[PDB]
Order: C-alpha cells, then sequence, then structure tokens
C-alpha cells in the first residue's frame, strides 16, 4: 500500500487518506522570520528518567523503538501542552543522501534526519484513543546533522542489522533516550498532523532548534535498512520523508529569542 515511492508515495496518499489535503498537514517549513517569540509559552519539561525501552521493530516505513508507556514513567509536558504526554515510541526519518531526509525545514533547510519521540495525552486513556483526538498526540521532533557521531544513539545503529526487513523485531532493554537530545531545548512549536497516513490531525509538534550531530556512519547504517519483507527484492529504506506541507493558517511559535 502506501509508502515512499514513485508509485505510492507522498503524493498519492490522499487517494486513501483525503485528509492528506487537509488544513492542519504536516510537516512544514519553519520560516523563522515569520515565527513568533511567545513570551507565555513554559519551558518543556522531558522527563526520561524512567524510561522503559522494550523492543525495536522495523515497522516497513521506518523503525521505532517501544517504550513501556502503561504507566507515567517517560513524559513531556509544559511548553504549549495542556497535561501530561506518556512516551510511547520514537522513530527517524532519512535521506539517501546528506543533504535530505529531514520532515521539517528550516528557512526551507533539509537536514540528514529527523528524530520524532512519539507521546500521546493521559487524559485519553490509551495510544489509540489518543490517536483520534485532535490533542491526542506531542510530538518532539529533532533534526540530524552529520559531523561528530552521536554516542546516545550508537546502541541503536548497531541493532539495525537485526531488523533488517519489515516486521522484524528485537528485545531492546535499557535503552536511555535521554542520550538523543541536544544540549538546548529552545523549541518551535504548531498544530499539526502525523506525518504517515492516516495523517490525522492529532498532534502538536514540537520541533527543537539545535540539531544533533550524528556520523556519516551512522547515519549510513540507517540507509542498509529494507521497506521490504525477508524474501522479496531489496528496496533500501532510504527518502522515508514526506515534504512541506501547506502552513494554511497556522501560526509557528518559538520559545526563545
Ligand atoms: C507501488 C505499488 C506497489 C504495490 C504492491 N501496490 C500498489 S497499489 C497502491 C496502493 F496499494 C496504495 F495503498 C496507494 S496509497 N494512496 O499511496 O495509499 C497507492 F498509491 C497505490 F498505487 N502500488
Ligand atoms: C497512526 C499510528 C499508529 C501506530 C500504532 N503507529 C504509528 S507509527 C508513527 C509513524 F510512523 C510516524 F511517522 C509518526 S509522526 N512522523 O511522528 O507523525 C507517528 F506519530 C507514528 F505513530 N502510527
Ligand atoms: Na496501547
Ligand atoms: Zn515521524
Amino acid at each position: 500500500h502506501w509508502g515512499y515511492g514513485k508509485h505510492n508515495g507522498p503524493e498519492h496518499w490522499h487517494k486513501d487518506f483525503p485528509i492528506a489535503k487537509g488544513e492542519r498537514q504536516s510537516p512544514v517549513d519553519i520560516d523563522t522570520h515569520t515565527a513568533k517569540y511567545d513570551p507565555s509559552l513554559k519551558p518543556l519539561s522531558v522527563s526520561y528518567d524512567q524510561a522503559t525501552s522494550l523492543r525495536i521493530l522495523n515497522n516497513g516505513h521506518t523503525f521505532q523503538v517501544e517504550f513501556d508507556d502503561s504507566q507515567d514513567k517517560a513524559v513531556l509536558k509544559g511548553g504549549p501542552l495542556d497535561g501530561t504526554y506518556r512516551l510511547i515510541q520514537f522513530h527517524f526519518h532519512w535521506g539517501s543522501l546528506d543533504g535530505q531526509g529531514s520532515e521539517h525545514t528550516v528557512d526551507k533547510k533539509k537536514y540528514a534526519a529527523e528524530l520524532h519521540l512519539v507521546h500521546w495525552n493521559t487524559k485519553y486513556g490509551d495510544y489509540g484513543k489518543a490517536q483520534q483526538q485532535p490533542d491526542g498526540l506531542a510530538v518532539l521532533g529533532i533534526f540530524l546533522k552529520v559531523g561528530s557521531a552521536k554516542p546516545g544513539l550508537q546502541k541503536v545503529v548497531d541493532v539495525l542489522d537485526s531488523i533488517k526487513t519489515k516486521g522484524k523485531s528485537a528485545d531492546f532493554t535499557n535503552f536511555d533516550p535521554r542520550g538523543l537530545l541536544p544540549e538546548s531545548l529552545d523549541y518551535w512549536t504548531y498544530p499539526g498532523s502525523l506525518t504517515t497516513p492516516p495523517l490525522t490531525e492529532c498532534v502538536t509538534w514540537i520541533v527543537l532548534k539545535e540539531p544533533i550531530s550524528v556520523s556519516s556512519e551512522q547515519v549510513l547504517k540507517f540507509r542498509k535498512l529494507n521497506f521490504n519483507g525477508e524474501g522479496e527484492p531489496e528496496e533500501l529504506m532510504v527518502d522515508n520523508w514526506r515534504p512541506a506541507q501547506p502552513l494554511k493558517n497556522r501560526q509557528i511559535k518559538a520559545s526563545f529569542k
């Protein structure tokens, strides 16, 4: 079905998922000149001290690290958020080349990759229920640029050969996602959507200003994953990003400057 190829990529999605042409689609270009400092935003509270990772999965589109979300452990709050959002998983989007791969752009700049830490609003009880609500999810987006290796990423990079193909999973316990954060928690925020089908308009996006640095070797390893299942023709999992979508009426707010 949907994917990122010429035949089933982002410009095709609207035929199965009409909200693809909706009023709050993601990602977007972040025009840093037009974003407004909002002195009423609070600092983000990223509380990942008790995160419990469980598993890593190649889902055929990306790979995702999944967390135990059956209690309040790893939570995002503050900033533009009302209430408490629980971390359920993180995943990445990346390019076939270092000069593309991110979903959001900054003044049209593309980064090599983008990390998404997905959280759901605990007022809706479960992730699945939250995926249906306008303020159901909060996704923390972090850009990756190629430079110095990110030591906190290497445990993820090293397990990818065990999940090469669609539907493969591996145990992945005791991974600390604090090691994927940049120094600064300065951010942009705007209301948007899932960037993959079903493209539901349920996401408060929080995009950090500071990218993390990863090495060329780290991102090359992402590019060795496969979209296909085992035993099927090999198609490299690369360019699994949706381009920027129309901003429409929306305002992007800055936590800083
Ligand atoms: C490239 C390809 C491979 C296969 C196996 N089926 C298809 S048919 C198809 C499909 F199943 C889809 F789900 C989609 S979509 N709107 O992108 O979700 C599509 F465009 C399609 F063209 N296309
Ligand atoms: C709707 C749904 C349900 C489930 C269980 N996983 C997913 S995986 C996923 C995904 F692939 C994504 F790309 C995103 S994203 N880019 O953060 O909007 C997401 F939130 C996701 F949760 N999506
Ligand atoms: Na659940
Ligand atoms: Zn994503």
